[PDB]
């Protein structure tokens, strides 16, 4: 807008907000942190990048949506203030140099489907892409989604080169699944390339990268990760059969210290 924040729309101007530092400028535009003179709060505000010639709200119920709070266009950019958190999961993957442990992926993936399936059923939305850089942890354990938009074509679906986007969400399902074994294994999948096509073709020709029985990976994973990565997109399921898992429905009720781990994992690197 404007400015909107729990639970009052002020107005202001990114000039009016006084900025503390950046974060990245690591892809693709430099994301900010500052503080919003008139409340007090400590904000995120990531830059673009005008222009093409010439959104949330209102995602405010789901606590696995990372929260936005308005925008915000001059000129040259273009700024979106959202929620202060944490990081990527694609750059943990990197900063740990290894797989994250499945119990971690298990809230992931809970924080996650409930947030797509937020999306579809209450704004008849389907969130192109579902990728490690697009969902956020943080230092006290909370996981979001960020709504957003080889590598990234990797995540495509078999029925995305098929006979005429999209058809349906089933898409962002199988992306689910390979940045589950892409971080499960803290390997993406096709190691043979890159960049790419080389890729693509494999996707729709080879059958899918399912999860190693190998690295100690109960099995209600194992079986998760594959419903999901299922090419006959036709069966394949949608996102409520897969809020009725059995790997789901152990991670709504296991109690797991994210916040522990995360913090932890920061100590390596820095
Ligand atoms: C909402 O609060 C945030 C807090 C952050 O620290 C980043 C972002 C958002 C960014 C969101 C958009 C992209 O996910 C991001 O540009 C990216 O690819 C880099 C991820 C690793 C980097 C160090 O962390 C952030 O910058």
């Amino acid at each position: 807008g404007y400015l909107t924040i729990g639970g009052q729309r002020y107005q202001a101007e990114i000039n009016d907000l006084e900025n503390l530092g950046e974060m990245g400028s690591g892809t693709c535009g430099q994301v900010w942190k500052m503080r919003f003179r008139k409340t007090g709060h400590v904000i995120a505000v990531k830059q673009m990048r005008r222009s093409g010639n010439k959104v949330v709200l209102k995602s405010h119920d789901c606590p696995y949506i990372v929260q936005c709070f308005g925008t915000f266009i001059t000129n040259t950019d273009v700024f979106i203030a959202m929620e202060l958190m944490g990081t990527c999961a694609e750059k943990l993957k990197k900063r740990m140099q290894g797989p994250i442990p499945e119990r971690i992926l298990g809230k992931m993936t809970v924080a996650i489907v409930k947030a797509l399936y937020y999306l579809k059923e209450k704004h008849g939305v389907i969130h192109r892409d579902v990728k490690p850089s697009n969902i956020l942890l943080d230092e006290r354990g909370q996981i979001k989604l960020c709504d957003f938009g080889a590598g990234c074509a990797a995540y495509m679906a078999p029925e995305r080169i098929d006979p005429p986007p999209d058809y349906d969400i089933r898409a962002d399902v199988w992306s689910l699944g390979i940045s589950l074994v892409e971080l499960a294994t803290g390997q993406f999948p096709y190691k043979n390339c890159k960049t790419d096509f080389e890729v693509l073709t494999k996707v729709l020709q080879e059958e899918p990268p399912l999860l190693p029985g190998h690295m100690g990976f109960s099995g209600d994973f194992q079986s998760f990760v594959k419903d999901c990565l299922t090419k006959d997109h036709r069966k394949r399921p949608k996102y409520n059969k897969l809020l009725e898992h059995s790997f789901i429905k152990r991670y709504e009720t296991l109690e797991v210290d994210v916040a522990s781990w995360f913090k932890d994992v920061m100590a390596k690197t820095e």
